[PDB]
This record gives structure tokens, sequence and C-alpha cells, in this order.
């Protein structure tokens, strides 16, 4: 179907962990896109080869507003090319970055937009397990739209960056199954009204022990309502953990979204 030869490829959009996304322009229709390309070297010496196959096909059968589409690939000797959405935005983590925290509307918005497309995920049995900021971009509209389903799996698992995001389960290597989503839900919605995620440490080794030992604490400036549903979240029990459309009827998501 498509080849490198018809796109007109731009900036780098990023750095990815097997390779680059670049802006990229498909020269017959004029659609910017951005092309994930990853070298075949760097897949095959991590053995991850199939685990790409599986991010592709996944994520190329969810529709969803705020889910990252994959249109398709191509690849040629050396490299695999995935063709996604281009989020013009950019990403959350940036976002982040620049405002440093982000007011209760703001997240609790982000928050409905994620369990909207995580509900959404889960009803396939689709587990994404590597829901953080730099994975979440932002459409024309500053909607946020799921992406990297690099690491995405149909649940229940026991397969195989930092491990800020991660649930105790998984960190272990354990059984999971969506689950998983829902203590990085709860990761995600502390970093955005703190500016940091809960079990961030200086090793690896410190953040392991955080999360398994469920170890955090809230700054003064956190309401109510915000550690309520955070800390429904960040249960060590997957089963504890609330279903998506209690995250969508909490009170503090309802009286600040969106
Ligand atoms: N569709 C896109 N539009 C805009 N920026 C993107 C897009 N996809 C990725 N990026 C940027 O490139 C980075 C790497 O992409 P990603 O799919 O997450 O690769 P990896 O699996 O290596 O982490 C993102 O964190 C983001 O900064
Ligand atoms: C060598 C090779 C192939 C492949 O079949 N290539 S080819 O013999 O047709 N040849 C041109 C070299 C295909 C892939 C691949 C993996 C995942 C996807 Cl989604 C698409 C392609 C990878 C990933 C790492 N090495 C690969
Ligand atoms: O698309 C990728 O870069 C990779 C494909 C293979 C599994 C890991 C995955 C990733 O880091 O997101
Ligand atoms: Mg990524
Ligand atoms: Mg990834």
């Amino acid at each position: 179907q498509w080849a490198l030869e018809d796109f007109e490829i731009g900036r780098p959009l990023g750095k990815g962990k097997f390779g680059n996304v670049y802006l990229a322009r498909e020269k017959q229709s004029k659609f910017i896109l951005a092309l994930k390309v990853l070298f075949k070297a760097q897949l095959e010496k991590a053995g991850v080869e199939h685990q790409l196959r599986r991010e592709v096909e996944i994520q190329s059968h969810l529709r969803h507003p705020n889910i990252l589409r994959l249109y398709g690939y191509f690849h040629d000797a050396t490299r695999v090319y995935l063709i996604l959405e281009y989020a013009p935005l950019g990403t959350v983590y940036r976002e982040l970055q620049k405002l440093s925290k982000f007011d209760e509307q703001r997240t609790a918005t982000y928050i409905t937009e994620l369990a909207n497309a995580l509900s959404y995920c889960h009803s396939k049995r689709v587990i994404h397990r590597d829901i953080k900021p730099e994975n979440l971009l932002l459409g024309s509209a500053g909607e946020l739209k799921i992406a990297d389903f690099g690491w995405s799996v149909h649940a229940p698992s026991s397969r195989r960056g930092t491990l800020d995001y991660l649930p105790p389960e998984m960190i272990e290597g354990r059984m999971h199954d969506e689950k998983v989503d829902l203590w990085s839900l709860g990761v995600l919605c502390y970093e955005f009204l703190v500016g940091k995620p809960p079990f961030e440490a200086n090793t690896y080794q410190e953040t392991y022990k955080r999360i398994s030992r469920v170890e955090f604490t809230f700054p003064d400036f956190v309401t109510e309502g915000a550690r309520d549903l955070i800390s429904r979240l960040l249960k060590h029990n997957p089963s504890q953990r609330p279903m998506l459309r209690e995250v969508l009827e909490h009170p503090w998501i309802t009286a600040n979204s969106s």
C-alpha cells in the first residue's frame, strides 16, 4: 500500500524508544500526519518485534475521539513506519512542564477524557499499560488523546522508562487486567494537580518500594474531593479500585468537569 516515497518529511515531533516520530505530509492528499519510525535492528535486539505487531493491530481497530488514530503501517529493509494522526498541541507532558500544575477544572476535564477513552478500551479487554503524560496527546481543540499503544495487550495478561505509572502487580511481574489503567489514572490525577507523580524518586529502586508500599503524601493545597478520588484509585489491590463509571460519577469530577 504505502511507501516512504509517498510522504514529505518534516521536523521530528519527538524521540522514541526505538526510533523517532516525524511530522509528515502525504504527497497526493496533503494529509499532515505523524510518522512513527522504528529501526528493525533495535526492535530485534530487544525482542519486541511481535509486540510492535500488537501495538499496530490493537490501535488500528480503536475508533474514539479521545484515542489517537493509527491509519496504517509500512516498512522497508531497515525500518517500520507507523502512520499516526498528528496531535497539533503536543503532549500533556510539555503543558505540565510549562504550567507547573493544572487547576482542578483542567485536571478533572482530562480525567473525564481519559476515563471515556479507557472505558472504550476496556470494553474490548484492551489494556493500555503505558498511560503517562508523554503518551497523552492534544488535538486541535485541546482535547486529550491517548497515544502510544506500544505496550498494549488484551486482558488478562502476565506479560513482561520510569516505573512512576505502573501498579504493584505489573512491577512485581504478576497477573494483571484493566485495573492497571485505573491505578495509572490515579497517578495521573495526582501529577496533574501537584506537578509531579506520587512515587517520583531519584532511583528506580526507591520508586519500586514506594509503589509496593503505596507510600505517598498530598501537599496541603490538594482538596478533600481530589484526595478521595486519588486515594481510591491508588489501592495496592486491583479488585478494590473503582470502575470507570464510578470515576466519571465522582462528585469531584462532576463538580469540576468539563
Ligand atoms: N501523533 C503525534 N503527534 C504529535 N507528537 C507525537 C505524536 N506521536 C508521538 N509524538 C511525540 O513523539 C513522542 C514519542 O512517541 P511515542 O509513540 O510515544 O513513542 P515511544 O513508544 O517510543 O515512546 C511522544 O511522546 C510525543 O512527544
Ligand atoms: C525483518 C522485519 C520484518 C520483515 O518481515 N521484513 S521483510 O523481511 O519483509 N524485509 C523487507 C526485510 C517485519 C517487521 C515488522 C514488525 C512489525 C510490524 Cl507492524 C511491521 C513489520 C520487523 C520488525 C523487526 N524486524 C522486522
Ligand atoms: O512502538 C514502539 O516503540 C515499541 C514497539 C515494541 C514494544 C515497545 C514499544 C514502545 O516502546 O512503545
Ligand atoms: Mg511514548
Ligand atoms: Mg511506547
